[PDB]
C-alpha cells in the first residue's frame, strides 16, 4: 500500500489578518493549487492528495473540512486497520501556526477534538460495545517528546531523565524506561493526554506556548485477546497505533526535521538515513516498514507563507509516492487451535 496523504487549508491567523493577507490556495475535488503572490503572472502549482480538505472558512459552511470528517476518513481507516492487526501511524506535518497539533489534538470547546481524542474516544467505544464473552482487550499508552533530539516522557514529567534511544538487536527500537501505562476508559487515557500536554517544552520566541522545535509522539499497544473455548488457548492480536504532531517544518536541533524530509525523499525515489535522527530512527517502521502510514499537511492560506506553504505541498506530494510493507500481527496458536479442535471432533465422530 502507498502512505495515504491529505493537506488541510486553516482560516487566517491573527499573523495574517494583521498583514490583510489574501489566500493563495484553492481546492477542488483531491486537487489543491497554490498562486505565486510574488509573480502573479507565472501559472499557478497543483497537486493531487488522496483528500484536500478545505477548512478555510467556518463549520457555517457546507463546504468546511470539519474535524469529525477529518477523523472519519483518515483517523477512523487506521483504527479499522489496528483492529485488524496492522501497525498504525498518523503525522501530521507543516509549518509552525499552519494547523498541525489543531488537527491531531484540536480543543474540547464546542467539538473541536482532533484526531487523537476521537480515535481514543472510538477505540473505548468499540472495545465498550463488544458483545463476545470470548474477547478481552488491554490498552496501554506512552506520549513523549523530541525536542533538540532529547526524549522526555510526558506521563511522567517527574523524571528528567533524557531517555535513551536503543535498537534492540533483534525487535528494533524503543525508548529505554518510557512509560507505558495501562488504561481501561477513555476519561482516563484523556487525563494523561492532558496532563502530557502540559508537560511539553514552552519556548519565549513563541509567546511561552509549546515550542514550535518540539515533536510530541502519543502510541498506543492495542491487545486483542481471544479465548477459545474447547482448547483454552488465548489467541493475541497486538497493534501499535503512532500519532505524530511534528515540530515546524519552516527554515544540530533541527536534526529530525531535515532527516525526516531527506528520508521522505529518498523513499519517494526508490542508504535510507533513518538513524540520522531520533525521530526517524524511532519511527523508522512507520515509514515505510511494517506500518499503515498516513501523513495530513498543514497549509497557511496566507500569500505571506507561499515559500513554506510550497515547501510543504512538494514533501506531501513525495510522501505520496512511499510504499509500505505493513503484516498482520498473527498468532501461530491460531493454527494449533484448528488442528487440535479437528484431530478431537473426528475421534469423537
Ligand atoms: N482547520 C482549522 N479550523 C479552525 N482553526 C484552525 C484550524 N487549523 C488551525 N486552527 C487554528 O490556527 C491556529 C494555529 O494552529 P496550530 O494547530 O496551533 O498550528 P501548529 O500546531 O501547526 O503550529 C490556532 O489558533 C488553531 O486553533
Amino acid at each position: 500500500a502507498s502512505v495515504k496523504v491529505a493537506v488541510r487549508v486553516r482560516p487566517f491567523n491573527s499573523r495574517e489578518m494583521s498583514r490583510d493577507s489574501k489566500c493563495i490556495i484553492q481546492m477542488s475535488g483531491s486537487t489543491t493549487t497554490i498562486v505565486n503572490p510574488k509573480q502573479p503572472k507565472e501559472t499557478p502549482k497543483s497537486f493531487s492528495f488522496d483528500y484536500s480538505y478545505w477548512s478555510h472558512t467556518s463549520p457555517e459552511d457546507i463546504n468546511y473540512a470539519s474535524q469529525k470528517q477529518v477523523y472519519r476518513d483518515i483517523g477512523e481507516e487506521m483504527l479499522q486497520h489496528a483492529f485488524e492487526g496492522y501497525n498504525v501511524c498518523i503525522f501530521a506535518y507543516g509549518q509552525t501556526g499552519a494547523g498541525k497539533s489543531y488537527t491531531m489534538m484540536g480543543k474540547q470547546e464546542k467539538d473541536q477534538q482532533g484526531i487523537i481524542p476521537q480515535l481514543c474516544e472510538d477505540l473505548f467505544s468499540r472495545i465498550n460495545d463488544t458483545t463476545n464473552d470470548n474477547m478481552s482487550y488491554s490498552v496501554e499508552v506512552s506520549y513523549m517528546e523530541i525536542y533538540c533530539e532529547r526524549v522526555r516522557d510526558l506521563l511522567n514529567p517527574k523524571n528528567k531523565g533524557n531517555l535513551r534511544v536503543r535498537e534492540h538487536p533483534l525487535l528494533g527500537p524503543y525508548v529505554e524506561d518510557l512509560s507505558k501505562l495501562a488504561v481501561t476508559s477513555y476519561n482516563d487515557i484523556q487525563d494523561l493526554m492532558d496532563s502530557g500536554n502540559k508537560p511539553r517544552t514552552v519556548a519565549a520566541t513563541n509567546m511561552n506556548e509549546t515550542s514550535s522545535r518540539s515533536h510530541a509522539v502519543f502510541n498506543i499497544i492495542f491487545t486483542q485477546k481471544r479465548h477459545d473455548a474447547e482448547t483454552n488457548i488465548t489467541t493475541k492480536k497486538v497493534s501499535k497505533i503512532s500519532l505524530v504532531d511534528l515540530a515546524g517544518s519552516e527554515r544540530n536541533i533541527n536534526k529530525s526535521l531535515t532527516t525526516l524530509g531527506k528520508v521522505i525523499s529518498a523513499l519517494a525515489e526508490m542508504f535510507i538515513p533513518y538513524r540520522d535522527s531520533v525521530l526517524t530512527w524511532l519511527l523508522r517502521e512507520n515509514l515505510g516498514g511494517n506500518s499503515r502510514t498516513a501523513m495530513v499537511a498543514a497549509l497557511s492560506p496566507a500569500d505571506i507563507n507561499y515559500d513554506e506553504t510550497l515547501s510543504t505541498l512538494r514533501y506531501a506530494d513525495r510522501a505520496k509516492q512511499i510504499r509500505c510493507n505493513a503484516i498482520i500481527n498473527e498468532d501461530p496458536n491460531n493454527k494449533l487451535i484448528r488442528e487440535l479442535k479437528d484431530e478431537v471432533t473426528r475421534l469423537r465422530d
